[PDB]
């Protein structure tokens, strides 16, 4: 049984300056109604959304952040305005707390789900996305770390120590998500995503190979950072072979969550990647081989409405037990990356070697 979660409520956090921003309300309503045409969403059980609290907020932000943001549902236009500029790139409406809450605790309600062996595996069909969100901040359309939540919610009703994989293919660097587990070695951070020796967004030498993890954390944050243009189906599948899935199976995560942007999608005018739905689709498909099948697909970025819809649906077919659809050498960079990462996590992992 695979759950499904979305609420039309999420759909309410919207740019009152600019109705064409690229995180549109829109972006969940039409990976929904997707799933309902290709008649995935009948197949699914469906998992209702809830209120994250404030105190599951406590789990991973401080008082003052969540404070600050709470705040901000009795705004004028002006302040809203003011508030999210002291961010980088975040919009702010009255109903943009709201749908964060809900956005974390619908998939808070959906790692239950898996976790009580209600479903096997299941899917978060979100707004606002969460992995820039920092402890501290908010940061690229994120308000809370809904993925980052998740994982210590999940700890929160099982143990302390349980190992969560999180797999992160939103073509951004997750760089608060890193951040919150950094020093971390029950959460292992793994994000593929364009880099550009620093030139792409979040624009920070926090996204390189080099950065491992901090402490008893070290080894346990795989950074695979892309540079020299397009990458696609070919290079992400080398990824997943050479390092995502001998990582994770060396460390036999417990729960996997995948913070599931579908910004690297071939289509997104901010991504500028071209993964096909298929390429996803075996993505998801490798990640069903681990922690016994318990796998929480997130709603990250995306920005083409048509490729996140197809891509996400492909996704949870996947998770359904479809049979992974059909499927060249990579681009030089690309091999330069992954040897770069081989090199930096040998010292960590034995599979590696
Ligand atoms: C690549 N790239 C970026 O990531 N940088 C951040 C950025 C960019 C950008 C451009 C926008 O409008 C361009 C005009 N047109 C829009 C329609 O298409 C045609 C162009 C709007 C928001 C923007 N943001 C903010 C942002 C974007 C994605 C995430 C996300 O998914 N992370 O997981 C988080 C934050 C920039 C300039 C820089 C940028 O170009
Ligand atoms: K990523
Ligand atoms: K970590
Ligand atoms: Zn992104």
């Amino acid at each position: 049984i695979t759950g499904l979660v979305y609420d039309q409520r999420m759909m309410l956090h919207h740019n009152m300056w600019d109705s064409h921003h690229p995180e549109l309300p829109q972006r969940i309503s039409r990976i929904f109604s997707r799933h309902e045409e290709l008649r995935l969403l009948s197949r699914c059980h469906r998992i209702p959304a809830r209120l994250a609290t404030e105190e599951e907020l406590a789990l991973c932000h401080s008082s003052k952040h969540i404070s600050i943001i709470k705040s901000s549902e009795h705004m004028k236009p002006r302040d809203l305005n003011r508030l999210g500029d002291e961010y980088n790139s975040i919009f702010i409406s009255n109903e943009s707390y709201t749908c964060a809450l809900l956005a974390a605790g619908s998939c808070f309600n959906s790692a239950q789900a898996i976790l009580t062996g209600q479903v096997r595996n299941a899917v978060a069909i979100v707004r606002p996305p969460g992995h820039h969100a920092e402890k501290d901040t908010a940061c690229g359309f994120c308000f809370f770390n809904t993925a980052a939540l998740t994982a210590r919610y999940a700890q929160s009703i099982t143990r302390e120590s349980l190992r969560v994989l999180i797999v992160d293919w939103d073509v951004h660097h997750g760089n608060g998500t890193q951040h919150i587990f950094e020093e971390d070695d029950s959460v292992l951070y793994i994000s593929l995503h364009r880099y550009e020796d620093g030139a792409f967004f979040p624009n920070s030498e926090d996204a390189n190979y080099d950065k491992v993890g901090l402490g008893k954390g070290r080894g346990y944050n795989v950074n695979i950072p892309w540079n020299g243009g397009k990458m696609g189906d070919p290079e992400y599948m080398a990824a997943f072979h050479h390092l995502v899935m001998p990582i994770a199976r060396e460390f036999a995560p417990e729960l996997v969550l995948v913070s599931a942007g579908f910004d690297a999608a071939r289509g997104d005018p901010l991504g500028g990647f071209q993964v096909t739905p298929e390429g996803y689709a075996h993505l998801t498909h490798q990640l069903m081989s681990l922690a016994a099948g318990r796998v929480l697909i997130i709603l990250e970025g995306g920005y083409n409405l048509t490729s996140i819809s197809e891509s996400m649906s492909m996704c949870t077919s996947m998770l359904l037990g479809d049979s992974p659809p059909s499927l060249t050498p990579l681009k030089t960079s690309a091999t330069v990356s992954i040897n770069n990462v081989l090199r930096a996590h040998a010292p960590f992992w034995s599979s590696l070697r």
